[PDB]
């Protein structure tokens, strides 16, 4: 039985993933079929309510000199981070002289506006090839992962902080309670530590389960923050529901008593507690859905190749590692996987095994079907693969259910 991250309470599994990869591992073809595999594994904690895995993967294993993801490779996450950064600008950074760290600010994908209005401002990104990339925007990075005492640092030679930022971070950071004691060194006493990763609410709403994976760690809903908040030292004060992948909460923490919660956070409470969203019976009812998910997308992808139909992936997310080796979905299936991201390109996936190729490949004569990994991004990929579906080539989606269209 595992001890609660948050709170040290008992946790009860809910679901099994089975053995799995790292996920944003991509092996040239010719490598040792070696890798490192842990249980993927999900349980609630009794006290707190945290959803969150049972076997932590060491950070050092998964955000490293050649992490690949790259936050700028979406237009509309380049967008939305855009319109934040100048939301903290207009609101939270108009004193004489504020300073706003964010932690995993990959590529500089916010960053930069900060740094173009000339803002004091730091970046911790562990994952040293990344923070070259931010740092060559002339934005300032540590290569370093936040916690208690890299925070104390930060204090100790640049003062308090405005705003600590987060996003799709603090999820994947186990030792959340290490964050947070450096988020008391480090913010200011009328600072915002806000943050922003996939909800429980959503992820249970469209089952998709793939939001489930080495770096996701916790998955948060208004509940468990509050409680992580309060028992932390903080409080709860917003929270705001966000379409970005697959949807999201963005949950703002403050000094506890320093601000007053708006009422979206009551609100978002009284809503999860009445979809008893926490409860295990809701979360075990969640598990059976995600067999009902595999079972389909494995019988529909046997039928289209025993119907002589191509199927191809497109989108080498981090995600997908936890669908094709869940499924046992691999070349013989799904021949290729499309993908952006230069680092990826010219690898096989995870466990998995299945080439990625550019984007730019993904052209015609295209195949019969693609399966859409990057369903969170579904609407900027269709719009610059008009052709592909004009041409009469379908997407296969497994979010919130499996079908074509
Ligand atoms: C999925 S990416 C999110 C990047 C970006 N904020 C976004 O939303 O696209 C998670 C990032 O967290 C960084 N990371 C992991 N542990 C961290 C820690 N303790 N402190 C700061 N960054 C961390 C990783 O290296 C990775 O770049
Ligand atoms: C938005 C977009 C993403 N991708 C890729 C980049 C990333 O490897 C992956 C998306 O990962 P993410 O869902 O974790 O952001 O999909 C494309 O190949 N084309 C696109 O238009
Ligand atoms: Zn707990």
């Amino acid at each position: 039985p595992t001890a609660c991250r948050v709170c040290g309470g008992g946790v009860q599994e809910f679901l099994d993933l089975g053995r799995q990869p790292l996920s944003d591992r991509f092996r040239k073809p010719d490598e040792l079929d070696d890798e490192f595999t842990y249980r993927l594994a999900v349980g609630r904690c009794d006290s707190c309510e945290m959803v969150q895995l049972t076997e932590e993967v060491p950070r050092d294993l998964m955000f490293h000199e050649v992490y690949p993801y790259h936050s700028s490779g979406s237009s509309v996450m380049r967008e939305h981070f855009a319109m934040l950064a100048r939301d903290f600008l207009a609101t939270e950074l108009t004193g004489p002289d504020p300073f706003i760290v964010e932690i995993g600010c990959n590529d500089g994908i916010m960053l930069r506006t900060i740094q173009e209005a000339g803002v004091r401002h730091l970046g911790f990104e562990p994952s040293s090839g990344v923070a070259a990339k931010a740092r060559e925007k002339g934005i300032r990075v540590r290569t370093d992962f936040f916690e208690k005492a890299t925070a104390d640092d930060v204090r100790r030679t640049e003062g308090p902080a405005n705003v600590i930022y987060a996003a799709n971070t603090l999820c994947h950071i186990p030792y959340v309670q290490s964050v947070l004691e450096g988020v008391d060194a480090l913010l200011a006493p009328d600072g915002v530590f806000v943050f922003e990763d996939p909800y429980l609410g959503d992820i249970v709403a469209k089952t998709s389960f793939d939001q489930i994976y080495d770096e996701h760690f916790f998955l948060f809903s208004a509940t468990s923050v509050q409680g992580m908040a309060q028992r932390c030292g903080f409080e709860l004060v917003d929270v705001q529901r966000l379409p970005v992948h697959g949807g999201e909460v963005r949950y703002t923490l403050a000094r506890q008593g320093s601000r007053t919660p708006s009422a979206a956070v009551a609100q978002l409470l009284a809503a999860e507690r009445e979809q008893e969203l926490s409860d295990m019976a809701t979360l075990r009812a969640f598990a059976g859905n995600v067999v009902k998910i595999r079972d389909e997308l494995t019988a529909l992808l046997h039928r289209l190749r025993a119907e002589g139909r191509s199927v191809v992936g497109y989108g080498a997310t981090a995600k997908s590692a936890t669908v094709t080796n869940f499924c046992g979905i691999g070349p013989d299936l799904v021949h290729s996987v499309y993908d952006t991201t230069p680092d990826k390109q010219n690898r096989l996936t995870p466990g998995a095994h299945i080439p990625v190729r550019p984007a730019s490949a993904f052209s015609d004569p295209y195949p019969d079907y693609a399966l859409l990994f990057a369903w969170n991004h579904a609407e900027e990929i269709m719009a610059k693969e008009q052709e592909f579906h004009q041409a009469g080539g379908r997407w296969i989606l497994y979010v919130p259910e499996v079908h074509i269209r």
